[PDB]
């Protein structure tokens, strides 16, 4: 009933919109993994009368469930995604997406990485953000690479129209206490990753993690202090 939903209230395979701003979505699903239920965030920005999606709900049918729900509520095409870095919770259901009509994207860090891995694999690549601090436009978004955080690929959008920062899982909610699923992270560049965010960013309004609710440029403080302690 308008606030931004939580684990809970989201059975596993449904998906809900919530609208941050003008054109500027995010979608929340929920998944298990190794035995316990997590939610998920990904984003949806209007593009003229198409849309550019940036991140898969987490699975092949939360992917599904994803595009029917994106029909119900805004009625207009997924033409391209973007996957923020290679982990099921970022790419999987980007072979759905694909027989959807829909072209999938990623750097070629993130398709390396997806390949080895064994999870689904976007067809594109996305050139021009190797390198911390790198930036590229993408229709409506900015992507930026700000170094090694939660992976070594991880890469944040912007909405310059509405000055969105989508941190994906480099970034932590507010009421995290720890780090999250560290196994692929870069504990170390992790805070200096940030701080190039923080830099690149500064007029940014909202900010949404890769899990958990929304808020402001605190996120991104909170979340090198968190990371930073975790380390410790
Ligand atoms: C799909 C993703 O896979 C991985 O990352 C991964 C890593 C390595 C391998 C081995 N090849 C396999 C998979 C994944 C799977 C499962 C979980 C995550 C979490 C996450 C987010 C928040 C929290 C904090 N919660 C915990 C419970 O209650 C209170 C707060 N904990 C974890 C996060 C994230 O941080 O972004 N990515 C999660
Ligand atoms: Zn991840
Ligand atoms: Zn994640």
């Amino acid at each position: 009933s308008g606030e931004y939903p939580t684990v809970n209230e989201i059975p596993v395979g449904e998906v809900r919109l919530y609208q941050i701003a003008d054109g500027v979505w995010s979608h929340i699903a929920t998944q298990s993994f190794d035995g316990a239920v997590y939610p998920s965030n990904g984003l949806i920005v209007r593009d003229g009368d198409e849309l550019l999606l940036i991140d898969t709900a987490w699975g092949a049918k939360n992917t599904a469930a994803l595009l029917a729900e994106i029909e119900k509520q805004i009625g207009l095409p997924v033409t391209r995604a973007v996957s923020t870095h290679f982990h099921d919770d970022r790419v999987g259901g980007v072979d759905v997406l694909r027989a959807a009509g829909v072209a999938t994207y990623a750097s070629p860090s993130t398709r390396r990485l997806a390949e080895a891995e064994g999870n689904e694999i976007p067809t594109h690549s996305l050139e021009g953000l190797s390198s911390s601090g790198d930036a590229v436009r993408f229709g409506p978004v900015e992507l930026f690479y700000p170094g090694a955080a939660h992976s070594t690929d991880n890469l944040v959008v912007y909405v310059p129209s509405a000055n969105v920062l989508y941190g994906g899982c480099a970034v932590h909610e507010l009421s995290s206490t720890s780090a999250g699923n560290v196994a692929d992270a870069d504990l170390a560049e992790w805070p200096t990753s940030v701080e190039r965010i923080q830099k690149h960013y500064p007029e940014a309004e909202v900010v949404i993690p890769g899990h958990g609710l929304p808020g402001g440029l605190d996120l991104l403080q909170h979340t090198a202090n968190v990371v930073k302690a975790h380390k410790n």
